[PDB]
């Protein structure tokens, strides 16, 4: 077969269709309108998207693809470096770091880490509980506030006191400058037009900002644990027997930052989202919290207790994978799906938003908010749902950010009763990744003891 290909500009090909705001949500609008597969060209580029389960099993064949580096993830390595987010799997620094890093996400760290993730969910809750009536909460706002100081305290015993302030942390700032010009960047026809002199004064600009605070960490560290840190500067690969050198550790406390908070973000905020407009839903999860969380502050094995905040928050990630793509290149010339011929080299998108309304796998309601597809997890087909990605390159962080996530939605409705006092209507922004844009709520306190 020939693919399909949406709509062309002459010698731009497909380029102007990612002139938007919101490209993925575009991408999105082209695969229900043209299918599993489509190719995307732009001048001197082609991609191949793909959106059902039957294709996107195959490109999950580690013996077939691995791991590609997209245009956005190749603009972003400008401040990610070699760092495990940015790196190819055949660089030496990947599997070293892999093996230096995977340690601090074990069940012992895990464990170690639930106090001080414990000490920022309280923050959230407190400010909440010291609102005035009628004030309303800004939620992506507040739910950046509580992830990027979850990981600053965790990985980094580094404070970025978020409730502290009552604009954005200038490192936000700046990685939202840094990770919208990498997304507006990948329309332009002619980059270096003088014209993007600006933009790219910006970029640097932010990046330094970012760097300036990895600096920080640093020195704090230097003038002082067992944490992500820790192991950064001290851990050995046992295959080498080397530890990360110093560049590569500055690029490993970035993409930490940023992948470690942003879109677990994004998932707290879609998830109050979903809860709101599924008052059922919320009153079901509310029910749980109540019945689990007995004590002052949540313990480790309770959070494991929350049942259905996970499939709340799987569902979340079902609909708004909030890191939505993710590619991949043919490692040999081999045919996809038995009808599309690929060469050695060729690259895939997956089109996670899409392969999670796949209706063959799904059913047919699957614009529904429905956690209970996932009561039994095991029932679901390999491949089918993969908001944290594929194989060896799969989310380091998966259990650190479900952790996190589960025991902040759980305290949220074991102290609070939300009104969607707007109607809000969704709006969702893109900055690679993805967030819901002006959500607000009002929390009335339930008044228990903290
Ligand atoms: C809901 C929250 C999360 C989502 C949806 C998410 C998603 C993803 C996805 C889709 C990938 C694969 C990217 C690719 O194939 O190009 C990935 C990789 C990665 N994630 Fe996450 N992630 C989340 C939370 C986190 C957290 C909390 C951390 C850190 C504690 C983190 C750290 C990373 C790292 C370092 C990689 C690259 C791993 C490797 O290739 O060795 N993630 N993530
Ligand atoms: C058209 O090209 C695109 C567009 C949007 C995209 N969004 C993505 S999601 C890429 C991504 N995934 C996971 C994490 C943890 C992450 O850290 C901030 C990022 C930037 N890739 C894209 C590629």
């Amino acid at each position: 077969k020939e693919m399909p290909q949406p709509k062309t500009f002459g010698e731009l090909k497909n380029l102007p269709l990612l002139n938007t705001d919101k490209p993925v949500q575009a991408l999105m609008k082209i695969a229900d309108e043209l299918g599993e597969i489509f190719k995307f060209e732009a001048p001197g580029r082609v991609t191949r998207y793909l959106s059902s389960q039957r294709l996107i099993k195959e490109a999950c064949d580690e013996s077939r693809f691995d791991k590609n580096l997209s245009q956005a993830l190749k603009f972003v390595r400008d401040f990610f470096g070699d760092g495990l987010f940015t790196s190819w799997t055949h660089e030496k620094n990947w599997k070293k770091a892999h093996n230096i890093l995977l340690p601090s996400f074990s069940q012992q760290a895990m464990k170690g880490y639930h106090a001080m993730m414990v000490d920022i969910a309280v923050q959230l809750v407190q400010k909440w509980e010291r609102l005035n009536a009628d004030e309303h909460i800004e939620v992506p706002e507040d739910m950046t506030r509580l992830t990027l100081d979850t990981i600053g305290l965790c990985g980094f015993n580094y404070r970025f006191n978020s409730f502290y302030r009552d604009q954005p942390h200038p490192f936000i700032t700046s990685m939202v400058r840094a990770l919208d010009e990498a997304m507006n960047k990948l329309q332009r026809a002619n980059p270096d037009d003088p014209a993007y002199d600006e933009n790219k004064r910006q970029f640097q600009e932010d990046i330094k900002v970012m760097n300036d605070l990895v600096d920080k960490i640093i020195a704090d560290r230097k003038a002082s644990s067992d944490d992500l840190l820790t192991h950064m500067l001290n851990g050995k690969d046992p295959e080498t027997g080397e530890p990360l050198d110093d560049e590569n550790i500055r690029y490993q406390i970035i993409t930490f930052l940023i992948a470690g908070h942003e879109t677990t973000s994004g998932l707290l905020s879609f998830a109050l989202y979903f809860l709101v407009k599924n008052p059922h839903v919320l009153q079901k999860a509310a029910e749980e919290a109540a019945r689990v969380l007995v004590d002052p502050v949540p313990s480790y094995k309770q959070v494991k207790q929350l049942k259905y905040v996970g499939m709340v928050l799987n569902e979340a990630l079902r609909l708004w994978p909030t890191a939505p793509a993710f590619s991949l290149y043919a490692k040999e010339d081999t045919v996809l799906g038995g009808e599309y011929p690929l060469e050695k080299g060729d690259e895939l998108m997956v089109l996670i938003p899409q392969l999670h309304r796949d209706k063959t796998i799904w059913g047919d309601d699957v614009e529904e908010f429905r956690p209970e597809r996932f009561e039994n997890p095991s029932a679901i087909p390999q491949h089918a749902f993969k908001p944290f990605g594929n194989g060896q390159r799969a989310c380091i962080g998966q259990q650190f950010a479900l952790h996190e996530a589960t025991l902040v939605l759980g305290m949220m409705l074991k102290h609070f009763d939300f009104e969607d006092h707007t109607n809000y209507e969704l709006d969702i922004k893109e900055t690679l990744t993805l967030k819901p844009e002006g959500f607000v709520v009002k929390a009335k306190s339930k008044k228990i003891p903290l």
